[PDB]
């Protein structure tokens, strides 16, 4: 449907993952679900499994929004927020592993 750029950077690494996750145009999704897309690709991209993600000091990832606003997840935690966002109102993110 459409084409989000993303970044992977981690601090055990110097070169950083640039690419494009594919959500389907103007659907609504959850967190969760976001959750599981960055996740997919961070183990595909960079080895970093569920397991490295709970070892390590610091996992989060930032959703930036067309219109100038982000959020910040903490992806250690269970809590979400039952934000349903629509894919379409996102323009890039940026996944940061400790």
């Amino acid at each position: 449907g459409s084409t989000v750029p993303y970044t992977i950077t981690v601090n055990g690494t110097s070169q950083n993952i640039l690419s494009n996750l594919t959500f389907n145009k103007n659907q609504n999704i959850s967190y969760k679900d976001l959750e599981g897309k960055v996740k997919s690709v961070l183990e595909s991209n960079r080895g970093i499994t569920d397991v490295d993600l709970r070892l390590s000091k610091q996992a989060k990832y930032t959703v930036n929004f067309k219109n100038g606003t982000k959020k910040v997840i903490d992806l250690k935690s269970g809590i979400y927020t039952a934000n349903l966002i629509n894919s379409s109102d996102i323009k890039s993110i940026n996944i940061n592993i400790d």
